């Protein structure tokens, strides 16, 4: 529940008050948070 979902919680709650389709906006943005976080992973144990 800690940046596994508080990036989400900010992303969910972003696409709610979304009034035209700036939801594309929001995943541009999102998308680019997440793919920034797949570089998390360069660490870790390689198991």
């Amino acid at each position: 529940a800690e940046l596994v979902a508080s990036a989400k919680a900010a992303i969910s709650q972003a696409s709610d008050v979304a009034a035209l389709d700036n939801v594309r906006v929001e995943y541009l943005g999102k998308k680019g948070h997440l793919t920034l976080q797949m570089t998390t992973l360069r660490e870790l144990p390689p198991e």
